């Protein structure tokens, strides 16, 4: 039973892969919360610790410069740097508090974005150098349109220097070559990236829209780089779930067995967040300064329109969207 | 024209301090305002760097309670402590991007709450050491409803472990006796004790301040004449002064208590309610505002994600909270002023 598991705050080197692979021995999946804010942040934190679950917390390019903030010029993404480290910075700080282990990631990242993947990379290395681990325990790299060769390529080259310090990296995959993917076509990953370094997962196209969802491919891709190793491991891959909402438990279910151990679902965790705000609608009446229905003419508003007040009410909206995701995904108690 | 008019970032120490005599000496003073959330800090510092000003950011108890969750318990502090702290590393590691100094406070701490006092100042000495500067740029004291002696005191010793590392000390003192308004014999007690220690500390009187009695900031104008005199310096400002949660006090009212060299100014209601007033000013797409069924274009088959993004709708009460901290500025004749 790894140390991870018994471990508080963000998690780094081993720590992360020891997670994945014991995500993998009991069969359950870790979902993956795009935060923007620390109230999100909070919500995310607050829902892994009631469950008793590790949880993944990522910053996307829009995340990370809404950390920012939108008023922050970010045409050579100077804010998605900037309020990606902002972030990193207060999860590290906040995270211990809920007793439970922590992967920080980063979200999509395609070809014309690196610039900003470039910028988290030199904060990781100068944190390296002078903490021992890297700023973020994980950073995606999503070169899906490229072309296989070029995305594996490039990955490789990026994964080499996140080697160093024992970072792990997300890659996607999709289907432009030169439909789903193809296993050899995963393999193909496997084989420049585990020359590295074991600390690299992989997102592949398998239906998931971001006509049907396939996640029996996801079984053919392990099956295949199985024979390929000449090992008797079931789960050669770290695989991970990106988005196409809506699927059932029991596809979650395949994914899950086939060795997926995040499953990324944002829209669900957007829309989660906005309903309790959201339903502080019924309290429209209460919420101009001083004029109520309640009582004065003359009352003070004040209880009513403090944020801690309302902003508390999507938080607990989201947690619980959250603590659902976390059972499906039979990660709940994991700890 | 002192330096920290061009830092970018949370200030420390003697920035602080010139920060304050310029402040005190062209006749402005700088809004605190209390923050939340990343959100609420991004609002503050856009305000200000769009008007071009300084500005401080505070964590109150609950805010900084806040920062850390409030399914945090909090029976010893501990979430004040955590989340005050991790607001701190965020907001020093965003403001510098911002391009104005800040000031990095927190509120009012009374006598029953000083064990998130000691845990803030406990992770301040920490962090000194490592780097040379603490965490936050200040923190207040309100021991206001202790006797006056007892005040002076605690806040003394406090006071004494702050001054090494160069931090700011606000504290404030009411109408307590120990051996109406507070009396310019009692302010200056609190800066004949604070001074020897240090010169980087502000005071907050009792002055009709409501947080009877009417606002009367002439007597704050009556605490520096009383100081000026008591030491025989000729400037007009011996005493750093602040005033606390002014509901709706007139323009010449802030303008009297400036110029009698008051730095800081907070009131708390306002800004909490022009955060609001943007989220809820979007219960007009109320209508897009479930699932994948809109009412404008079609049902079960417009999505609505466009506009239940959080980055969409919390960006409209960011930018009515600083549309009021920018009136703020203008107001404290701090706009404009680097
Ligand atoms: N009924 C149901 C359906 C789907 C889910 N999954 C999620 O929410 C999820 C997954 C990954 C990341 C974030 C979330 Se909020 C949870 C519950
Ligand atoms: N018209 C008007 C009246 C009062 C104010 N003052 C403030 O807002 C304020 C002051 C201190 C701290 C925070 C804020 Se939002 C601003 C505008
Ligand atoms: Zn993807
Ligand atoms: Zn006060």
């Amino acid at each position: 039973p790894p140390a991870v598991l018994s471990k508080s705050g963000v998690i780094y080197g081993k720590d992360v892969k020891d997670l994945f692979d014991y995500a993998q021995e009991k069969g359950f999946a870790i979902p993956a919360i795009n935060v923007t804010s620390s109230s999100t942040v909070v919500a995310a934190l607050e829902a892994a610790r009631d469950n008793k679950a590790p949880i993944i917390l990522q910053t996307s390019q829009g995340g990370a410069a809404y950390f920012a903030g939108k008023g922050v010029d970010n045409k050579d993404q100077a804010a998605s740097i900037a309020g990606s480290i902002a972030a990193a910075h207060y999860i590290r700080a906040i995270a211990p508090t809920y007793g439970i282990p922590v992967v920080l990631h980063t979200d999509h990242c395609a070809k014309k974005l690196l610039p900003w993947f470039d910028g988290m990379l030199k904060a990781d290395e100068e944190f390296f150098a002078k903490t021992g681990t890297p700023l973020f325990s994980s950073h995606m790299l999503d070169l899906s349109e490229e072309t296989d060769d070029e995305n594996i390529a490039t990955s490789a080259k990026y994964f080499e220097r996140m080697a160093k310090m024992g970072q792990w990296l997300e890659m996607e995959i999709g289907i432009t070559g030169g439909l789903y993917t193809s296993p050899e076509t995963v393999f193909a990953v496997y084989e420049s990236l585990h020359k590295i370094s074991p600390n690299f997962s992989i997102a592949a196209a398998f239906g998931n829209v971001h006509v049907q969802l396939r996640p029996e491919i996801l079984g053919d891709h392990q099956v295949y780089a199985k024979k390929q190793i000449g090992t008797d491991a079931k789960h050669p891959l770290y695989l991970v779930f990106h988005g196409g909402s809506g699927s059932t438990q029991e596809e979650f279910n395949t994914a899950i067995k086939n060795g997926v151990v995040k499953v990324n679902l944002d829209t669900d965790c957007q829309y989660a967040y906005l309903t309790g705000i959201r339903d502080y609608v019924t309290n429209k009446i209460e919420y101009l300064k001083a004029p109520v229905g309640n009582p004065e003419g003359d009352k003070p508003n004040k209880k009513y329109f403090d944020p801690r007040v309302w902003v508390r009410e999507g938080e607990k909206t989201m947690s619980k969207r959250i603590a659902e995701a976390l059972d499906i995904f039979h990660t709940k108690g994991q700890l």
